[PDB]
């Protein structure tokens, strides 16, 4: 929907350039919830047509550790899909 701007996002923004070059898509869900109304960080990976790739939900200690975990896993798949076709 949109993109935020903050200091911890300095390194985070850099990762985006890789996503296009590996031919994949990623969407995150935040600020929307059912009846519980609780803060959470949901990260979802998928294709263009329908094949779903993977998903992860993060809740833990403050933003520094949270973003570290998020950026870590994103870098994780890069090499793996770089080996296959």
């Amino acid at each position: 929907m949109g993109r935020l701007y903050s200091g911890n996002l300095a390194a985070f923004k850099a990762a985006t350039n890789k996503l296009f070059q590996l031919d994949l898509a990623v969407i995150y869900d935040d600020w929307y919830d059912a009846y519980t109304r609780k803060d959470c960080i949901r990260l979802r990976i998928e294709d263009r047509s329908g094949n779903l790739i993977d998903t992860s939900t993060f809740y833990h200690h403050d933003e520094d550790v949270l973003f570290n975990m998020c950026t870590d896993w994103l870098n994780h798949m890069y090499d793996q899909l770089k080996d296959w076709k």
